């Protein structure tokens, strides 16, 4: 088991995204935190 990278589809509210990223519920994906 490992985190999710950039451009991957994830669910908002869970803890799948890697460090520095953020599960954007907008498109249900990961993105580099501001």
């Amino acid at each position: 088991a490992e985190c999710k990278g950039f451009g991957k589809s994830c669910v908002p509210g869970k803890n799948e995204c890697c460090s520095g990223y953020a599960c954007n519920s907008r498109d249900k994906w990961c993105k580099v935190l501001l």
